[PDB]
C-alpha cells in the first residue's frame, strides 16, 4: 500500500525525509529523485534490504549498486586511493557522476558491490537526495527506479506504473532535472576508463584526462519500450523505414515535427537537454499509443545526445546505419 509523498526540490519537507529514513532503518526498500534519475534505495549496509532492490527490479547479482554520499568525510569511509582525484571530485560533486574507486568499507556488504574490490560512489546534486542521506546517517545504495530491461524512471507517473504496491514509500519531487543516468569513470585503472556516457560529457572528461578511454560497449550500446525500437541513425532511410514499417509512432525533434504523422516531440535540436530531459518519457508514451513499431530519429554522437544514443542503443530492436 504505496505511500507516494510530494516534497519541494530545494527545500523539502524534512518530515517527510525523517519518514523516508525510518523505512531505511526498518531495512525497506524507497523510491527518492536525483538530479539524473529516479533511485530505488535501501540502506547501503544493509544486505537483506539491498537484496531486495535486485528482487524488485529482477536484476543479475553480477551488476553492482552505485552508494550514494552527501559528504566528502563519508568518501573516506567507504573508498581508498582516492586523495589524487580529490581536486576532481570537488570540481564535479555534488553532481551527475559516479565513479568507481578501491573498495575499503568493511560495512558494504558483498551483494552490494557484487563481490568486486571495486565501489561505485556518486555525491548526487538533488537537495532530497543530499538532505535524506544525511538525515538518514548512511549512504544509500540506489540503482534507477525501474523493471530492468524498461527505461529509467524520470517522474513518479514512471515509478507508479513500475513499483505500485510493491514499496512503501515514494518521494515525488518531479521531473528529474537532467533524465539520464550519471556519467560512470572508473578510476581505478592506469588510464580512466568511460563505463557510461551522462551529463558529465566525454567531450568535457577528455579535457580534463585525455588519456580517457572510451570502451567498444560504450560507443556501440535495456532502457526498453515493450513495443520494438526502431532506431534511424541516417534519417535519409526515414522515408524507406516508415514504409517498411507500416504500423508506426515516431520520436522526433520539434524541428521535423511536422515531417510525419503520428509523431511523439522529444524535444528541439536547439537545446538538447530537452531531448535527454524526456527521452524516456517519450520512450515509455510510446509504447503506451496503439502502434506496433516505435521509430526514433537518431542524433549527433555529442554532447548530452552521445548519452542519449547510448541508451537508445541499448534499447533498440534494429539500428539503421
Ligand atoms: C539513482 C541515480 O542516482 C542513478 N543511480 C544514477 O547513477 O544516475
Amino acid at each position: 500500500s504505496t505511500r507516494v509523498l510530494k516534497v519541494d526540490p530545494l527545500f523539502p519537507d524534512e518530515k517527510v525525509l525523517k519518514e523516508a529514513a525510518e523505512l531505511l532503518r526498518n531495512g525497506e526498500v524507497i523510491i527518492f529523485p536525483t538530479e539524473t534519475v529516479y533511485g530505488i534505495g535501501a540502506d547501503a549496509y544493509n544486505e537483506e534490504a539491498c537484496k531486495k532492490i535486485f528482487k524488485l527490479k529482477e536484476r543479475p547479482a553480477d551488476n553492482p549498486l552505485i552508494v550514494h554520499i552527501h559528504s566528502f568525510k563519508q568518501l573516506e569511509e567507504i573508498a581508498e586511493g582516492y586523495e589524487p582525484h580529490l581536486d576532481f571530485l570537488k570540481k564535479f560533486w555534488p553532481g551527475p557522476l559516479t565513479v568507481i574507486f578501491r573498495k575499503k568499507s568493511e560495512k558494504i556488504p558483498p551483494v552490494v558491490t557484487a563481490d568486486l574490490p571495486t565501489v561505485a560512489v556518486r555525491m548526487p546534486a538533488h537537495p532530497v537526495a543530499l538532505k535524506l542521506i544525511e538525515l538518514f546517517g548512511h549512504p544509500i545504495a540506489a540503482p534507477s527506479a525501474n523493471i530492468s530491461g524498461r527505461p529509467s524512471a524520470t517522474n513518479v507517473k514512471h515509478v507508479i506504473e513500475d513499483f505500485m504496491g510493491k514499496v512503501k514509500l515514494i518521494i515525488d519531487a518531479g521531473d528529474t532535472p537532467f533524465g539520464l543516468e550519471s556519467t560512470i569513470v572508473d578510476l581505478t585503472k592506469e588510464k580512466p576508463v568511460l563505463l557510461r556516457p551522462g551529463p558529465v560529457e566525454v567531450e568535457r572528461l577528455k579535457e580534463l584526462f585525455p588519456e580517457l578511454v572510451v570502451p567498444d560497449f560504450v560507443r556501440k550500446g535495456h532502457y526498453a519500450p515493450l513495443k520494438p525500437l526502431i532506431l534511424v541513425e541516417d534519417l535519409t532511410k526515414m522515408e524507406e523505414v516508415l514504409k517498411k514499417y507500416p504500423d508506426h509512432v515516431v520520436i522526433c525533434v520539434e524541428e521535423r515535427k511536422e515531417l510525419y504523422d503520428d509523431r511523439i516531440v522529444v524535444g528541439s535540436l536547439k537545446n538538447p537537454y530537452s531531448i535527454a530531459q524526456n527521452i524516456f518519457s517519450a520512450l515509455r508514451e510510446a509504447e503506451k499509443m496503439g502502434k506496433e513499431y516505435i521509430i526514433v530519429e537518431g542524433f549527433e554522437e555529442r554532447g548530452i545526445l552521445f548519452a542519449v544514443m547510448n541508451r537508445l542503443r541499448k534499447a533498440a530492436t534494429e539500428i539503421v546505419r
